[PDB]
């Protein structure tokens, strides 16, 4: 279950946070397949509440109502059509699985649900599953409020309510059964794996019992004996009584130290310097490489009040962001996931974004808009589409090209200019200092003229952007002025030219 099940040598996945199924499938066919992406993570596809105050926030999709497959992104039929079209062009589908809980205790009752089901969160009644009062952890929690009040306490964190969300009693064979039927339903459709939401809050005991109930993947696209990929949301930045160690044997875990630490590096906070990152990865106390899923930001912390808070980097800070994501994609550590966000009117009041609840671009009526493609291959309507940025999609290719090659040929100027290679397949160079980068380096690469994929690509027998001359000895001179709008350069075997 640590195996991502990627095909065709592809190596990375995007979180198309909040996209409609119909949009994802189109994007699969037109872009993801062609451009070498290994797969998509999609927002929770189950039925969920519709919050009205505030108006239809992104976070409503993390308050399930039933396991019926109709959500903000689409219906069961759209869903199946997407998996299929994405699969047919080799892009896997990973599902965000919300199973720690149902909706909030004060969810009230009525038919305000993504399917228009009826339900009564006051009596803990969810007829569509069905679930009922006895399927919840109330008796097990001993907090005054019945919410998690202290994270120093490992029992609270599993058995109490996460900020008020009704905590499923996952020791119960009935509940374990229900959840698995859900995940199996998805797997049967051709889903490749899961991002299990909220894992810090469930017992590894209960998790294993579920994971063991899951079928092998659909042999329509996946070899026999393939298992669902599992990666788990656990936040651990040190000092936590709860560590990723407890989950790491059940499947992969999110390494939140990765983005947090990487952010303060390119920001240069607390006298952290890029040069320090030669032993980046396990060296830095990150978990074991084969257990890790790594990313710069996710939907939570890109709103500045999650793991890493202020130090996390987002499309809001393009220049640093591109370098950070490029670094991540070049480095061998972890299994990498690129963010794909939408924007919204940020409103900071005492350093908190009072608008961080805002959902995706959408028609009033709270249904989400499609994703329009601009002719120069970017996205309209408030969809950001970082995954479509030249400096990103090209590093996604870079990672495919160099896949497997060792970290090699490290260099640094003692400060915030560094470079490294991956085998003899690729070399990357960063300049995050306040003066120019100016050196000859052993790239470890075959001699020739390579195209800098950051500033463009190889097209025909020429470079659309910068280009770089590697001597037969593999030495190459780099000049990156700190003025440069993208102060880093990358080249690789597939960006080389004929003799
Ligand atoms: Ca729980
Ligand atoms: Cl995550």
């Amino acid at each position: 279950q640590h195996n991502p099940n990627t095909r065709d040598g592809r190596t990375a996945i995007v979180h198309l946070f909040e996209w409609r199924w119909a949009d994802i499938a189109a994007e699969c066919e037109r872009f993801l397949g062609p451009k070498g992406f290994a797969g998509v993570q999609i927002s929770p596809p189950n039925e969920h509440i519709l919050v009205s105050s505030p108006w239809r926030p992104w976070w409503q999709r993390y308050q399930p109502i039933s396991y019926n497959l109709c959500s903000r992104s689409g219906g069961e039929n759209e869903l199946r059509d997407m998996i299929t079209r994405c699969n047919n062009v080799g892009v896997n589908v990973y599902v965000d699985a919300v199973i720690n809980h149902m909706c909030g205790a004060g969810g009230g009752e009525g038919t305000h649900s993504s399917c228009g089901s009826w339900f009564n969160a006051n009596n803990k009644d969810f007829p569509s599953v069905p679930y009922s009062n006895l399927d919840f952890n109330d008796g097990k929690c001993k907090t005054g409020s019945g919410n998690i009040e202290n994270y120093g306490d490992p029992y609270q964190v599993r058995d109490c309510r996460l900020v008020g969300l009704l905590d499923l009693a996952l020791e119960k064979d009935y509940v374990r059964g229900k959840v698995a039927d859900f995940m199996n339903k998805l797997i049967d459709m051709g889903v490749a794996g899961f991002r299990v939401d909220a894992c810090k809050h469930m017992w590894p005991g209960d998790l294993d019992n579920v994971y063991r109930r899951l079928n092998n993947l659909n042999t329509k696209w996946f070899p026999g004996g393939s298992r669902p990929f599992i990666f788990q949301e656990v936040i651990d930045l040190g000092g936590e009584p709860i560590t990723t160690g407890e989950y790491v044997g059940l499947g992969r875990v999110t390494e939140f130290k990765y983005g947090a630490r990487l952010g303060e590096l390119f920001r240069k906070w607390n006298g952290q310097k890029l040069s320090y990152t030669k032993n980046w990865g396990e060296g830095w106390g990150f978990m074991a490489d084969g257990n890790a899923v790594v990313f710069t930001d996710n939907h939570d912390n890109q709103r500045g009040h999650g793991a890493g808070g202020a130090s996390i980097l987002t499309f809001w800070d393009p220049r640093l962001y591109k370098m950070a994501v490029g670094y991540m994609l070049a480095h061998p550590y972890g299994f990498t996931r690129v963010m794909s966000s939408y924007s919204w009117d940020r409103n900071f009041v005492n350093g908190k974004d009072e608008n961080d609840w805002i959902g995706p671009p959408s028609n009033g009526d709270g249904s989400t808009k499609p994703v329009p493609i601009n002719p120069d291959q970017t996205c309209g309507d408030g969809w950001v589409c970082e995954h479509r940025w030249r400096q990103i999609m090209n590093m996604v290719q870079f990672r495919n090209v160099v896949n497997g090659q060792p970290h090699a040929n490290w260099w640094d100027n003692g400060n915030n200019q560094v470079a490294f290679g991956r085998g003899n397949r690729g070399f990357i160079v960063f300049n995050n200092d306040d003066w120019a980068l100016d050196v000859t380096l052993n790239t470890g690469l075959p001699g020739g003229t390579y195209c800098d994929v950051i500033s463009g690509n190889k097209d025909g027998g020429s470079c659309t952007g910068k280009q770089i001359t590697v001597g037969g000895d593999g030495r190459a001179h780099f000049y990156i002025n700190n003025s440069e709008e993208d102060p880093f350069i990358a080249i690789h075997a597939d960006s080389k030219l004929h003799h």
